[PDB]
Formats: structure tokens, C-alpha cells, sequence
């Protein structure tokens, strides 16, 4: 045998950073759940019982939080790049270091409507995450994305004109409910290493603000034919406005809501136009996935 | 053997609910999970295979959509003691209902500044929440909460002065974070039926509305000596504010954050006036409860 | 404003022990998670900011390390009286402990055909638990239940004879699918102290593997009528065998498993006596529950 | 822009089904959750609000158990063939259907030392899966896996000689608690079609069961030089005894048990030789992975 692929490391390192303004006394606080997996030439930690190649996974989160007390912990794409930098330069037999961040929202109070110096709600379990791989040799890849955004319209859905076959009971919609569990991921150009990923620091956050408002706009105010036809729509708009994306992923559950037909009950009308009152369903579920990426077709548009 | 108390009906109904203004072109959505059980001369199914004294759960669940078509689901207070009034109303030998509501938020969406008519956030995963017991001759005994706000304040909580002994490693601190999940109940007066809940309809939002705000700024401006000093001040607040609640609960986790010594690497400060890296702990957690009502001591007080 | 009620300390303590046979070589391990609330003369932390009367929660961590250090874990009822105990012994002002323990499976592997001295399988998520209050004055109450053991029979399940009118849809089954999540627990005689807790001990392995064997056996065995008849059974049989226990309780879901009818698609038949394929159903699902007791009626039986 | 990648389908398909043998009275049940996701000639659904070309999720779900019913469920890896193969045969347009099915334990009860006929236990929360990926043209890729098999040994860890720096903390250590969760992959050579598939089915079930028995020894006996020695150990048992698959893949997390000094107490001694009472970590873990093929090296070895 032969070791093919390995990485190790440290998983669900949780982590808050507090910034406190002496002048102003405006506190802001940050919080993380972070993994950082590493490759190399680790093979015989495998293969030998050879523990000298082994970087520590608790020495990995030792350096975690030293990276976040010595440098900021935002933009998370910037805090990523810098701790995956630290350990393939640190180690030279460390070769790549993978650096996945979920970030955890802490949104600052509203108390007799101004914002609070130092209080903070959870004001939604939505997440905005990184995956930085860094690569020894091959810069840094970046993917970015926002999860569990849950959302839902009660009406301006439709699906319609789907294949009709002896597998096929759905009955054709022009009006029904639209619910889902947006995760979007934009990818970003590689960059060189870590001075370029600075260099483009302020895109980050305004990129991450662009894709949720997108999100939200485009799911709002679409009349919707399809999961596929609205996430589409959300996806071309994302690239068009920041070009150092190269492609936008959309994975979208369809969450449905069933009417509930109660004709059987003293002629009680609770379909189509009168549909009122529905029922959930917590599975099964359509999910729904592209990835869509700037065209290069020059004919046969 | 002989059966000491027995109750059986149907759990983890989820319901959706929508009001279409056609005026207007406004929808307005309503999500729960609603149980009922149901309490009476029941004994015979347990003892003697007697399933003619069983209202069948299915049928429980039946009657839970067609009370939700048939009438408003909002206040859930209201709702749920329409939907208990039916069962023991409707059946000679049900002599209590139990219906307990979970409410989901659906919040509407602001797209450019404006509210959408029919686009929805789940902005939260705190839930209002009620326990509503229609006891056949006994009234009706509603307990409203919300559960599942989540904050966090970085400094203005303090904990020392506590008890120390052979058993304590406690350090004593002026200066902490505090962070926890917020379940609070109010229990209001015992209502004689449906009308009387009926006459105090506006005070159910009304008073959960309190309860939020008063949690919210209390927690985020008192200088805090403890969890337990903090939601007394709630719990006194909210009891102050609405004459026809009994008590108030609380029920509060202390959601630890620990200071991390770095002084073993380059001499990094991190600790104290310098703390801001932390390791947010999972578990164990403190936690802290209380029942506060009005006081009726007249001497030593 | 009062307190009417108090209580804290600290939850989701997380413990580990292990017993090592040194002649032999068989390590054996226990590992739970903790739970100790304590009440007593404690309202002047929340009215007063007086911490000197709160035993801090910390403490109460250490507490319980330290006595699983110095005591059997084994039986959970022993080690949460002893635990218990200690609070109200002691402090002279905590005056009651509410210990509940959660016990974890770590069943020996057998590895070829042979137990081994110390490798272990989580061979269920079933747990064993225990709620010991400890009362100054009062002596020991012991709840003892077994939970999430998770069941299903294929046939030998009836649902028929339950109450129709306008509210019924279900159809009544001569042979359906049942199955549940079993919570089961048993109420023990007041015991007086630790000494008569002692006393008693081995009764308290014996009697969770009665509860076990005879829930098994009659959810196996019995053509069930209905949840809340075999349920009933079940409860009896526990009663006739441990005089010790006042009450058994059982908590149980009806996790309904649907057939579904294929006749639409090439005259496939999948219902009644042709039902091979079934739609397992998260939700809803029926919640039935009772409290057996011994019978104290000498007329009309 | 253009659609890059999109794949569609229905997941969370709760699937059960039974086989009856009418001559010995004996049922057997199986319990799976399936997810098929299509791709195909279909990227005008999300460019053009093109139905037509999408095979309704519904439809799919509808395929599901319209398949389950028709053909064995078991092996998974058969099932999930048939599966996949259906769709891309079906449908000229559609060219892969990646079938994910997760199946549940269903363990038949012993009763009084014989094998219920009809009643069955989840023994575990563990999985056994099946990853089938079916392209047109390009045959069938199947990754089988066990999954959420938690194991815990007492002593026989170990692990030192691992790197020390300046970011290194962690004491070296010869008798340490081991325990993960334990999720392998077997990755099978590239089949041609569903009958190269049938060809093998005995194969299945004997190598899920080769994998998790070596998996179990391997744990048990191995005194451990670290997770990652004793990983490639299962890794280069299974390959050694399955001509047919071409890699093992381990994922495996370091669920840390420490150590607590409680010698400020009373001089109490728990850590090295006379640790008995240890902490569970929840979070951070380590996390190892390793994937392990065949060697092709002729020099150098
Ligand atoms: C209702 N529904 C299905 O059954 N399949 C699909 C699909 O692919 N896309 C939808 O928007 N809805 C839907
Ligand atoms: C830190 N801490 C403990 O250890 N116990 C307690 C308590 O009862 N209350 C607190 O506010 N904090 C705290
Ligand atoms: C199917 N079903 C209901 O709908 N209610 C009930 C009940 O009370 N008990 C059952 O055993 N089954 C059942
Ligand atoms: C304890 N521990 C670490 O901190 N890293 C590692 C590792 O890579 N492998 C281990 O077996 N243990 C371990």
C-alpha cells in the first residue's frame, strides 16, 4: 500500500476576538468556528509511526488563536489566508494548509433606538464562511459564501411546463409557495499569495454584501418559474458586479408547503384560490444546484 | 395496577398560515409547531384495549388545521385557547387540553428600503412560545415565553464575592463577558373560559413585546453582579408592567468565554486589560432559574 | 416583587471514569453528563447582589469531579445521592440538590469471538439516566428511567374501534407498521438518607434491566391494540416485579410509517396485504403517555 | 454567463421497505434515506425558464419507491445502480444521476435467547452507505462507506516524538484514552454497467462487513503510535483483502478525553498513573484523514 492523499489537522476551534475603542468605548466582537487541515510531507506519520513530520493538531490551535491576537480576524478571507500562509512558510515540509472559517453573528443592540457600546444579539444562525486553500507554489484560492439564509414568499412562485410522464403525479402550479436555505458561494481569481489578497482587502466584505442583497432582491421580486431559472438570475447578477469572481454556486433547497385539502370537513374550501392554511413538509426535499461562470461562447448562442 | 394519570394526542404538528389583503396586495404569514394532548375518562384504552374513549391523534391533528382555517392563529395565546376550548367543549369525557404552540419567525423583508408584500426572513431562531391547559371546570391556565434569544455583552458583568471554600478555583472578576440563551415565562391570571380570554387579547402582544424589551435593555445596561441579580431586575420590570401576569420565570445559561494565556509564546499579552482572543466554552455551563412574583411580606422585609 | 422560586448551578458537566483491574488487565469505563441544581437560602443573590450565599457554579464542577474521584459512579442512583447529599450536608443554607445524570453507552468489544480488557462501542444512543433530589428534612427522591431506545415491528400492530365523527379521516388497521423512541422510568419509595439508598443498591442495576427486558418483550410480544394498551402492560409487569418503585411512566411516540399506493403507475400493488414499500413519517407524529401506579379501589374494579 | 455545472433531484427520501416470508413467518425490514441528484442536457431550466427539460423532483421521489418496490433494496450498492441507471436510460437527455442512500440500523430483537420474527432494535446510530455514481458512457462509480461507528479504548494510545517549536504546548504522553467516530470509504473499480454490478453483488455485504471487522480489531489491538498509524493499518488490511476496490479512505476525529489535576484538593491525585476521572472535550478535536491505494513504486521504497 501507499499513502495517495492526507491532510490533518484541527477541527471546531471556536474563537472570539474583542476590539475596544478607549477613546469612544465602542466595543465589537467577532466569533468563529475554524478548521485548519494541513498536507506535506507527512506520509510516514502513516506509513513509520513517524510523529517528527506531525505539526501537533493542539499546536495548530495554539497557533490559531496567536494568528488572531497578532493580526485582525476580518475580512475572514483575509484572517484565512494569513494563518494558512503562516504554516507553509513556518514548516517547509508543510506544503499546503486548507482554512475553513464559519463566522457567527453578533449583531450590535438596539436600546431605546441607538446602538449599544458593548451588547450584541444573534440576530439570525445565517453564516458567512471562507474555504482558503493555500497552496505552496500555487497562491491562494478563495471561496466565499453566505449559509443558512432562510427565507420564504407566499406567493409570485410558480412551476409549470415540467416533463409529464408515467412517473409523474405533480399537478402544474401558477401560484404556490417558495421556501429555502440559501447557501451561495463565490470563488475568487487565485491570487499569488498574501500581499494580493490585501491588496483587494475592501472587496471582500463589499462582495459578501453584494451577493446577500442580490439574494434577497432577486428572490423578492422574481416571479419565480423555477428554483433553477430564479437562482440563475441571482447568479449572473453577482458576477456581473465584481469581475475578480470567476463563477457563483447556488445550492438551494425547495422547502415545500402542501395544501391542505378540507373539503371533506363541512365543505370547508382551503385550496387554490382559498388555500389558507398548509402544512409544512420537513422532508423529502428538491435541491436544486448550478455554478455558473462567464461565457465564452462566440456562436450558436 | 391502575392507571394514575394518563394524557395522549398529537405532537410536532407544523402549521403555515397566510392573510392575503386583496386590497392591498399585503400577505402576512404565521408558522408553528403545535402539540395537543388531551386528558379525561381515557382509562379503558390503557387497561382494557377500549379505543372507543380514543379521539384519534389523527383526528386531533385534523381538528388542528380546521381550528387554524376556521379562525386567527394569532395571538398564539388566543389560538390555543380556542383550540382547548373545542376539545373538552366537543367531548362529554375530555376533561383538559393541553396545547402548547411554538412560533417561528417570518419577518417581513425590506428590499430597497421598503417592506416587501410578501417576501419573508427567518430573522431569528428565538421562538414565542405558549402553554395553554382548558381544564373542564377550572378555567384556563396560559403561560407565554419567548426562548432562544441569544446575546452576548463583551464587558459590564462582573461575578465576585461568591463562597470559597476547599472546593473553589473560581478567580473572582470585575470585568467579564456574558453571554446567554434567554427563556423567559410569564404566567398569567387564570382565565374563567374563552371570553375572558377574549377581552385581554391586545395584552398578549402587548406584554410579550414588554418582556423582549425589558430583557433586552436590561441586560444590556445593567453593570451585572451576577446572572441571578440581572433577570431578578427583568423578572421585577415586566411583573411592574402588566397587572394580570402572576410571575415571571427566567431560566438562563451562563455561556462561558474564557480567557486564554499566551505569555508562554513571545511573552503575547492576553489576559486581564489585555484579553482579546477568548475560547468560547461549549460546555459545562452555569445555570441559573428563578420564579419572581409580587411580594406579600408586611414586616422583615 | 419575591422570589417564589430559585434554583442554579451548573449543567452539561461531561464525566469520564475508568476502573482498571490490575491483576487482570480489564479496564472498565463510565461516562455521563451532569447536572446539579441547588436551592436554599439563595434570594438575596438575586435581590440583593449578595454573592456571599451563592456556592459558585464552578465549585459545584469541581465538586462533582472530586466525587466521582473519591466514589463508585455505579449505580447513577448511588453516585447522585452521594453527590446530592454533599450539598445539603455541606451547606448549612443549600437545603435540596436536584441531580440528574445521563449515562452514555460504552458496551466491551468483542474481538474475535473474546471480550476485550479495554476497547469499547457506543453500541446505542439509548441512555440511562437518573433525577436524584435531595431534600434537607425530606430525605432522597429517585426518578430512574431508560431513554431513546428506539423500536419497530413490522406487524402485530392494530388500530381499530377509536371514536369517529366529522373530525375522522384515519382508517382503521387490523396490521400496521409501529414503532417509538421509549422513555420509560420508575419512581422509587422515599428513601430516608444515604444509608437506605445504600441498602438498596443492587436493586438498582436489577431493576433498569427488568425495565429493559420486560419492554422488549412486551412490545415483541404483544398484538398491540393500541400504544396506550401494550404501554399499560408494560407498566404493570415492572410494578409486579420491584416493590420499591411506586409508579412507572411511560413517554411514547406513535412514529407513523405510511403505505403508499402505487396503483397510478402500471397497476402496482403496494397497500393492505401487498404493502411493501412505506413512507417513514418525521412529523407529526402521536405522543401517548401514562402513570401506573398499584390499585387502591375494593369496589367497583 | 453560462451554466457551468448544475446538477437537480430530490433528497431526504425516507425509504422503508419489508420482505414477508409467508412460509416461516419471518419479516425483515430495511430503512434508507435517499438522494438522487440528475445532470444533463437541461441548463435551458436555468437560463431560459425551460420545464421542459426537467424531470419533476417529485417525479424522482416517485421513482424511488416505484424502484424500491420493484427490485431487492439490498445490497445498497445494487439498489443505488439500478437506481441511477434507471434515470440515464429513461431519459435521452439526462447523462448522470448520482444516487445517495444512507441506511439505518434494524436490528432483530432476541427474546428470551430466540430471534424475533418480526420486532428489531436501532442497536446503533451507525450508518452504512452507499455513494453510486452513474454516467452515461462511463459506467459506474461506486464509494461505499461506515459511518458514525463511535469506539473508545482506555489505554494502548500513545503519542509522542511529535514536532516541538515555539508553538508547541502539548505534553508528550505513553497511555492515553483513544476514541473518534470512525467513517470509511471503499472506493470500488470502475464497473460498466448494471450487469458488472450484478456480477459482484455477493461482494458488497462481505466487504462491508471485512471493513468494519478490521476496523474493530485493528482499533482493539493496535497500540497506538497515533491516529494516523493506526488508520493506515485498516487502510492496507482492507485493500489486502478486496481485489476489487481500488482505495480506503479513513476520516477520522481525535475525540479528546484530558486529564484533571484535582491535587489542590486535599492533595487528591488523578493524572498519570492514578487518573481515573477525565474531562470529555466536545470541541476542538483533532481531525485526520488519510486515503490509501496500491503502491506502483519500484525503487526507492
Ligand atoms: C415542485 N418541484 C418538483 O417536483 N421539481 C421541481 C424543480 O426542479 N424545481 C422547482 O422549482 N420546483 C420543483
Ligand atoms: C462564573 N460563575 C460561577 O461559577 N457560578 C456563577 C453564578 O452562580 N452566577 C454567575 O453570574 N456567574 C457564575
Ligand atoms: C394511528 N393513531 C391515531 O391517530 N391515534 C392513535 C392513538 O391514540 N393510539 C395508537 O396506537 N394509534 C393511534
Ligand atoms: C494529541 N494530538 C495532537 O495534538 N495532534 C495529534 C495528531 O496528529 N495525532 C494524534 O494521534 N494525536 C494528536
Amino acid at each position: 500500500s501507499a499513502v495517495k492523499a492526507a491532510r490533518y489537522g484541527k477541527d471546531n476551534v471556536r474563537v472570539y476576538k474583542v476590539h475596544k475603542d478607549e477613546k469612544t468605548g465602542v466595543q465589537t466582537v467577532y466569533e468563529m468556528t475554524v478548521c485548519v487541515l494541513l498536507e506535506g510531507e507527512i506520509e510516514t506519520s502513516y506509513t513509520k509511526a513517524d510523529n517528527s513530520v506531525i505539526v501537533a493538531t493542539d499546536s495548530i490551535k495554539n497557533t490559531i488563536y496567536i494568528t488572531a491576537k497578532q493580526n485582525p480576524v476580518t475580512p475572514p478571507e483575509l484572517f484565512g489566508s494569513i494563518l494558512g500562509t503562516h504554516f507553509i512558510e513556518k514548516y517547509n515540509h508543510i506544503h499546503a494548509a486548507h482554512v475553513n472559517i464559519v463566522c457567527h453573528r453578533w449583531t450590535r443592540m438596539d436600546i431605546d433606538g441607538k446602538p449599544h457600546p458593548h451588547s450584541f444579539i444573534r440576530d439570525s444562525e445565517e453564516k458567512r464562511n471562507v474555504q482558503v486553500d493555500v497552496v505552496e507554489g500555487k497562491g491562494i484560492d478563495i471561496k466565499s459564501s453566505l449559509s443558512g439564509l432562510t427565507v420564504l414568499k407566499s406567493t409570485n412562485s410558480q412551476f409549470w411546463g415540467f416533463l409529464r410522464d408515467e412517473y409523474t403525479t405533480l399537478k402544474e402550479t401558477w401560484d404556490r409557495i417558495l421556501s429555502t436555505d440559501v447557501d451561495a458561494t463565490w470563488q475568487w481569481k487565485n491570487f499569488s499569495g498574501l500581499q494580493e489578497v490585501r491588496s483587494h482587502v475592501p472587496k471582500f466584505d463589499a462582495t459578501w454584501a453584494t451577493a446577500r442583497e442580490v439574494t434577497l432582491k432577486t428572490f423578492a421580486e422574481d416571479n419565480s418559474a423555477s428554483v433553477q431559472a430564479t437562482m440563475y438570475k441571482m447568479a449572473e447578477q453577482i458576477l456581473a458586479r465584481q469581475q475578480l469572481i470567476e463563477t457563483v454556486e447556488y445550492s438551494l433547497p425547495n422547502k415545500h408547503y402542501f395544501e391542505i385539502d378540507l373539503s371533506w370537513h363541512k365543505g370547508l374550501q382551503n385550496t387554490g384560490k382559498n388555500a389558507e392554511v398548509f402544512a409544512p413538509q420537513s422532508d423529502p426535499n428538491g435541491l436544486i444546484k448550478c455554478t455558473v461562470g462567464r461565457s465564452s461562447l462566440k456562436s450558436k448562442l
